[PDB]
């Protein structure tokens, strides 16, 4: 039969107010014998309607899929309000429920550092720009690289390790021309995590 | 009923000569009423009898578990050699086979770096020594920081990302008190890949 999923907003969208955060729920296994699925959804079990619900065709197993998406207000988010989807259709024997929230949890704002490439990697062509951040709580966080503030597309970053104390760490690595990094630039990292002021930080090279 | 997952070596037990690689063959769900499970064991379809296996209960769920492992030559290992387990049980319908094999592909050594702690971060009471691995494949690779030849004790490891260009980059991070950093120290990173010289390569500081 049907299954259900439920995946929370991204932390970028809910920790900038000028985005648009989402809950979602995903039902998997939809058949064309019963396509009508019904998704309704609450916040705090006060129900609310505007999610947005769309079927899909999953030609990879050749089944439905069906995708509810909830706007959500930031607050209610930060603040620790559950939000449930409540999944509904003529080949269910029951509802199936699935519900999501904030964990709760300490505070920890990351410490960001920009580590220069490693002095043996100068006499090569491109070198790497290292961005640490480490010591932070929950682990939820996004990082880029950005060059005169204008988002970089050749980085990679590590997913957040738990350390022994209970923080995480994660690195953020880019590749640079030499060329770019010995003349003067403003090579930054952005780190965009619930413990920083505004919620974002950026870091710098002094040269 | 039962179900038959097996797995590789570590990639440390296999590359050291001095380690012990296991190959494993875990049968899930074993029930209370038909628990004895036989397990035989092929290396390039002949038969081995070192195995040692043994029956645990998993108490998550009130199941029953039943481990086989293998013990291997490295070079069995390391020359693509497979590695079967077949599973009979009475309350199975038919014997249930099991293969493990090296994955082919491309050798490329890791790149090994330390980098020194961020300037920043000099004046405070602990400094973070960076290891960055990276150009390297497979992924499968084992890294640890020693200090005067001693394994260290406050060091995490990044799990490998996979960049662009095929190979992958990890990043070890070792913590230690500033006074340390400052005074005479032989702070050292060993990374255990395949494509290195006798599987292991070292890099220190203040070279
Ligand atoms: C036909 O083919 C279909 C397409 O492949 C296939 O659908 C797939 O079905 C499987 C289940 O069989 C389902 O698997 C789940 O995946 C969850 C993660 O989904 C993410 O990421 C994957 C890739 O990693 C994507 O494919 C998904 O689309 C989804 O992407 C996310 O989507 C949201 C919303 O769109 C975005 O906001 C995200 O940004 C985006 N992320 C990414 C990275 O892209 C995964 O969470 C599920 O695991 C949980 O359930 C399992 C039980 O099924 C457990 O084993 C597992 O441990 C997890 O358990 C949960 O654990 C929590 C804490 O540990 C608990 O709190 C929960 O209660 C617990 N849940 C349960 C139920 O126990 C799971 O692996 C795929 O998502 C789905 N793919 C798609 C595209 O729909 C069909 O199955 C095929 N059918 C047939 C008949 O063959
Ligand atoms: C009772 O509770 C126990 C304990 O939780 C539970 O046992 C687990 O059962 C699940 C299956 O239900 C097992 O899942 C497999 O885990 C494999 C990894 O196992 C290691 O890591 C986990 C933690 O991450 C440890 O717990 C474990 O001890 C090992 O250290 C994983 O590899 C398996 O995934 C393969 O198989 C599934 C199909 O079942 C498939 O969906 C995956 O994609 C993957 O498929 C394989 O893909 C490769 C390609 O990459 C392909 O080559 C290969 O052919 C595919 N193989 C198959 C079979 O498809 C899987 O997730 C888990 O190991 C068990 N844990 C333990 C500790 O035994 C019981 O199931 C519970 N029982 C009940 C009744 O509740
Ligand atoms: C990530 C993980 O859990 N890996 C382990 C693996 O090391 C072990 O060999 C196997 C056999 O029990 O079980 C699993
Ligand atoms: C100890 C148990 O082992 C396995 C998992 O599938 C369970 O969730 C739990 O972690």
């Amino acid at each position: 039969g049907p299954s259900v999923f439920i995946f929370p907003p991204k932390i970028k969208d809910v920790l900038m107010i000028s985005l648009s955060p989402i809950v979602t729920c995903v039902v998997v296994d939809v058949s064309e014998d019963d396509p009508d699925v019904q998704i309704s959804w609450f916040v705090n079990n006060v129900e609310v309607h505007t999610a947005q619900t769309q079927t899909h065709r999953e030609d990879y197993n050749s089944t439905l899929r069906v995708v509810s998406a909830l706007p959500i207000q930031h607050q209610d988010w930060m603040s620790g309000k559950e939000f449930k989807c409540k999944v509904n259709n003529k080949d269910l024997p029951a509802p199936i429920e699935r519900t999501i929230s904030k964990p709760k949890g300490s505070v920890r704002a990351p410490q960001v550092y920009v580590l220069p490439p490693p002095e043996e990697e100068m006499t090569k062509k491109q070198v790497t720009l290292t961005c640490l951040v480490k010591d932070f709580m929950p682990e939820d966080i996004y990082v880029e690289w950005t060059n005169n503030g204008k988002t970089e597309l050749n980085y990679k970053n590590t997913e957040p390790v738990l350390k022994s104390d209970g923080s995480y760490f994660m690195y953020s690595k880019l590749r640079v021309e030499k060329k770019n990094w010995v003349e003067r630039n403003s090579y930054s990292c952005s780190v965009v995590h619930e413990g920083l002021h505004n919620h974002h930080t950026t870091e710098s090279f002094s040269r």
